[PDB]
């Protein structure tokens, strides 16, 4: 069962650049899964969500610190968005 989907813009570890990803998040276990927008079906990661912590913080930027203590930065398109994904996200993460 997917609870929500949608674009984000995701930063690079390395590089700092952004590009745009599709998410797929799902609760049981709690996945948030990213994919190439424009290419191969195959996902290109998934972030594990349980234990994670999601804070709000270029705009409509949030953060997601998983429970091996990786980073991700993502930003949405509009507040709207940015607060309803990090809401699904925060429930998910239980
Ligand atoms: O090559 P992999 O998949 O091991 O890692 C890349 C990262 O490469 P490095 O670890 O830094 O070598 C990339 O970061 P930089 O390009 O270095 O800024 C990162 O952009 C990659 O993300 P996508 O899967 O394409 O969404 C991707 O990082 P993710 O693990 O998916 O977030």
């Amino acid at each position: 069962v997917i609870i929500k989907q949608g674009c984000l813009l995701k930063q690079g570890h390395r590089r700092k650049n952004w590009k745009v990803r599709k998410f797929i998040l799902r609760e049981d276990p709690a996945y948030l899964h990213y994919y190439d927008p424009a290419g191969a079906e195959d996902p290109l990661g998934a972030i594990h969500l349980r234990g994670c912590v999601v804070t709000s913080v270029e705009e409509n930027l949030f953060e997601i610190i998983t429970a091996d203590e990786v980073h991700y930065f993502l930003q949405a398109a509009t507040p709207k968005e940015r607060t309803e994904w990090i809401k699904a996200i925060q429930m998910a993460s239980r």
